[PDB]
């Protein structure tokens, strides 16, 4: 079926939970043996969220190459994404090592450091220009260059230096700051505006390594971001945009990381975002 009318048909019939459970039943199951090794327990935020072995990002290190991060490679859309958990106190150096080694331009953050009164990820970037951060375990230096605070999101320019080679690179930090502590946003308008700002920066384009996107577990809000982006790109590429099947795209993405889209409300929100986004692209 088309999307917008399949949407109204699920709303009127109140069957979002049944649709979402079907997705959960059909999703891929692949091994995640490296994630479960005892030496990696303090590298995982949640015991039930792990990268598959076949798609995990490897650190360029001979001691321990493990990070909780997955490469989502979308062949028809010609887009790739790295989805990862919010960094932990003992993985902030691994996080920036990955950004460096994978040649990423941008980092997309969809959570606040504290939500619901608890810590959802480490404070992994510097908050003042004159107070830079040094990660001694991976030999990197990170400096805040500039910050632009807007009503729904903040964009930061950061300098990452590989202290071993003295090479430097500019990284863009795109921080969506207004996702509610409970539920999903009422309108997708600010989330779509944010997606378009990431696109306009070059961070999603083939001349760079894959964008790094995270929330707390790296599957819920993060899944919503890449699912909406890929569906909108396919609607632009194809002769028949009504042929884009959001459930099929989500199942394809779940071949590369478990659990993408965590609730039926996140599934409904993803439909809403693609539907509204397709009107703004045109041609209107
Ligand atoms: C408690 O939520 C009810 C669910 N339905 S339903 C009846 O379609 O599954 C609507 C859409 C998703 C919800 O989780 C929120 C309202």
């Amino acid at each position: 079926m088309e999307m917008e009318k399949e949407f109204e048909q699920i709303d009127k019939s109140g069957s979002w939970a049944a649709i979402y459970q079907d997705i959960r039943h059909e999703a891929s199951d692949f091994p995640s043996r490296v994630a479960k090794l005892p030496k990696n327990k303090n590298r995982n935020r949640y015991r039930d969220v792990s990268p598959f072995d076949h798609s995990r990002i490897k650190l360029h290190q001979e001691d321990n190459d493990y990070i909780n991060a997955s490469l989502i490679k979308m062949e028809e859309a010609q887009r790739s994404y790295i989805l990862t958990q919010g960094p932990l106190p003992n993985t902030v150096g691994h996080f920036w090592e990955m950004v460096w080694e994978q040649k990423s331009r941008g980092v997309v953050m969809l959570n606040r450091v504290m939500e619901k009164g608890s810590l959802k990820c480490a404070q992994y970037w510097p908050q003042k220009e004159e107070k830079e951060m040094i990660f001694e375990d991976t030999n990197l230096k990170l400096t805040l260059i500039s910050e632009d605070i807007k009503s729904y999101y903040t964009v930061r320019q950061l300098e990452l230096e590989n202290l071993t080679t003295q090479e430097t690179r500019e990284i863009l930090h795109f921080h969506y700051t207004t996702w509610p502590d409970f539920g999903v946003p009422e309108s997708p308008a600010s989330f779509l505006n944010f997606l378009f700002k990431v696109r306009e920066s070059g961070s999603l384009s083939p001349e760079h390594g894959p964008v790094v996107v995270h929330c707390s577990a790296g599957i819920g809000r993060s899944g919503t971001f890449c699912l909406a982006d890929t569906c909108l790109l396919l609607m632009d590429k194809r002769k028949d945009p009504s042929s884009v099947d959001i459930k099929k795209v989500l199942l394809e993405m779940r071949k590369f990381r478990m659990g993408l889209i965590q609730t039926a409300d996140q599934l409904r929100f993803s439909y809403l975002a693609v539907i509204e986004g397709a009107k703004f692209i045109m041609g209107d």
